[PDB]
């Protein structure tokens, strides 16, 4: 599971997909600054128990809209970042997307 | 004032423009749902008191990075609608921006 067949390639990050393009949920944990279970977070949050085969069999998957809704949630350091990025590119969108 | 000769035009929203690219103050109090003074607003948010010639004179400006953080800051419906549009670019900037 560290050699993904499919990635998503968004800055220096790279996370695992799935053909239906849900995100690997443990590496959405590892960029949001979760340490709870992915059980207590889908529990916390009113998120959708899913699973996807990434190239290693099915493992916890999110979709990206619900990461954000994660990312809008949480306050840890980690998912600021992932907020401040959607801050900058509504900003760019503005500007033109320039 | 009302046909402005820079605009941003960014949905259906048509916001004016200086030539370095501020925003027209009122029409982002507008967009923004507030009703407070623009002189309250800078104090309250800690904003720059700026000002450019939009076609009728020097009027109140404010950046895009700060109408975006005030969208942040505010509690309104209307920036609530800003906000669910950043977290929309954030969504589609992850699928490929597609």
């Amino acid at each position: 599971m560290k050699n993904a067949p499919l990635t998503l390639n968004f800055g220096s990050v790279r996370l695992p997909v799935s053909a239906d393009g849900l995100l690997h949920a443990p590496t959405a944990q590892q960029q949001l600054g979760l340490t709870q279970s992915w059980e207590a977070a889908l529990v916390e949050h009113g998120l959708p128990e899913t699973y996807r085969d990434f190239g290693a069999g099915p493992e916890a998957a999110v979709s990206v809209p619900d990461f954000v809704a994660l990312a809008f949630a949480l306050d840890t350091p980690e998912a600021r970042r992932w907020q401040k990025r959607a801050r900058e590119l509504l900003a760019r969108a503005m500007q033109g997307d320039v």
